[PDB]
């Protein structure tokens, strides 16, 4: 219903672990619909980008013991645009996360760890799904659970979300 847009949505995505070091980044990536992170991964997320028929990054505060929601890949990284401020971390050059992406919430409510002990990532040497780096890529049918254990998000209309797939 409501599951069956998200079905959708999530059909033959990849899944990719998005690490924060805090949670003014995330609330800031909530409020514009944008992400950026650090080199590697920005080059992984392009080429997923224009490859997959979905990329879905699913957040997670470092520490924080949950995850806080979990977006669609809506562009590739765009520079010298208009600048994102991030707080960064002590030792993390705003250069080092050069790049934005537009991102298109699915999501933005909780999800406890508690909830997704159930699920491991068989990329990832078989390891609970809440343990990985940034950028960390989950296993297909291990990622479209965990989005799929998400709450509903009553204020994202995913018809919505849907439309913007063109």
């Amino acid at each position: 219903g409501g599951t069956s847009k998200l079905k959708y949505v999530l059909q033959d995505a990849r899944f990719f672990l998005i690490k924060s070091n805090n949670h003014e980044n995330v609330s800031l990536a909530k409020a514009k619909g944008v992400w950026s992170t650090l080199p590697v991964n920005e080059k992984k997320l392009n080429l997923a980008f224009r490859s997959a028929r979905s990329v879905i990054l699913i957040f997670s505060v470092r520490e924080s013991g949950k995850f806080q929601g979990f977006a669609r890949l809506s562009s590739e990284s765009h520079h010298g645009g208009s600048p994102i401020h991030w707080v960064l971390p002590a030792g993390m050059s705003a250069k080092m996360l050069g790049g934005v992406f537009k991102i298109d919430w699915i999501c933005r409510r909780e999800l406890p760890f508690t909830k997704s002990a159930h699920l491991t990532n068989p990329w990832n040497e078989h390891k609970p799904v809440k343990i990985g780096r940034d950028g960390q890529e989950i296993e297909l049918e291990c990622g479209t659970q965990l989005c799929l254990l998400f709450p509903p998000d009553e204020s994202i209309d995913l018809y919505q979300v849907i439309h913007k797939m063109r």
